[PDB]
């Protein structure tokens, strides 16, 4: 059985208990913490691409009111985010299972951009998601996995100083 696990859930959980925030910029900003995933039960000889996208966790815009995050009243449909391809892709099952798969180079932006960067809607809450795509075989297959622990609100600057402090403490 193909097993997907979050590396450093310990640390992600400290961020989640405060409501995590991730900065988005015109040119794109790298994530901290970085999403790192442990995968077992791949065919070491089969070929795979690792894909990352972000699900809008609810249909609302969020605002930091009186030191607390609160959702707007006016939900809108949240279109699916674009997918980021892990730059090691495509690669053998053995490659992926030999060390945690680290999405260290994805950049989150608030603007439609050339390439690479993933555009998110500021003040929307997101749940990171990966897709493991078996490629090069005749039989294409996709396994998807969500990481609730890694939820965050996309922000142009930090609202909760407790997040600012944690970001610096563990970087
Ligand atoms: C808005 C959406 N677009 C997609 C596809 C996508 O972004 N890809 C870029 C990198 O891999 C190839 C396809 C899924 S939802």
């Amino acid at each position: 059985e193909l097993r997907v696990g979050l590396e450093e859930s310990e640390l992600w959980l400290r961020f989640k208990e405060l409501t995590n925030e991730m900065i988005v910029t015109k040119n794109g900003r790298r994530m901290f913490p970085v999403l790192k995933v442990n995968v077992s039960g791949l065919d070491p000889n089969a070929m795979y691409s690792f894909l990352l996208d972000f699900v809008a966790a609810d249909n609302h815009r969020w605002k930091y009111v009186n030191g607390e995050w609160v959702p707007g009243g006016k939900p809108e449909p949240q279109a699916p985010s674009c997918v980021y391809i892990h730059p090691d892709s495509p690669n053998f099952g053995a490659h992926w299972m030999k060390a945690p798969v680290s999405f260290s180079k994805v950049k989150l932006t608030n603007k439609l951009n050339g390439g690479g960067q993933i555009m998110l809607n500021s003040l929307h809450k997101y749940e990171p998601r990966i897709h493991i795509v078996r490629v090069g075989g005749p039989q294409r297959m996709i396994t998807s996995h969500c990481f609730p622990e890694t939820q965050f609100i996309a922000v142009t600057a930090y609202q909760n100083e407790e997040i600012t402090a944690l970001k610096i403490k563990y970087n």
